[PDB]
């Protein structure tokens, strides 16, 4: 076991690209955060396997990106749920942090 | 596939916390809980393997465990715990959390 992470207590930016940080990994799920400066992006991708992910916008605003660069607005508190095999990406409009939970883990 | 703006049209109930199913599949169950300040998701556990995570989307609270032990849960805090470890949530301010359970019970 049991533990907490204050994910907005101190965020880490990188001006050249997004920052990826492992929050948790077990047999049950993998939890990772992505911290973006405004305009940065986690490019659209997928892993050709079973399971789903959810992407929760913790801070800032952005877009959930998919197949053909199609976008869903991702305001703070928005959650995207998708199969891991479905192309997904994230684009930050403002400085932004998201949490990704993947189950089962890749 | 599908997105939910969980801080849009937030629903509170004066008498009890509001639980809303976000997503359910074989992989995980995703549920939101919306609390007025002072409301609580009572400490609970199920004797089965798996874990849950609780993400604070808005407001501030406390993650609650065995013996009423607390861990501050500011906005953006994430609790990860076994499903079998006693876990609850207490809202200090009006609060909304997202809970992901894997595998779902």
């Amino acid at each position: 076991h049991m533990k907490s992470h204050n994910l907005l207590e101190a965020v880490r930016f990188d001006d050249q690209r997004f920052v990826m940080e492992l929050v948790h990994e077990s047999e049950n799920f993998k939890i990772v955060s992505f911290t973006f400066k405004a305009g940065q992006e986690l490019p659209v991708h997928s892993h050709n396997i079973e399971g789903e992910l959810n992407i929760v916008v913790l801070e800032g605003e952005g877009e959930f990106v998919g197949d053909g660069d199609a976008v869903i607005p991702a305001p703070r508190g928005a959650v995207l749920v998708a199969p891991i095999s479905t192309p997904h990406g994230v684009r930050a409009v403002t400085d932004m942090k998201v949490l990704v939970t993947i189950a089962p883990p890749i």
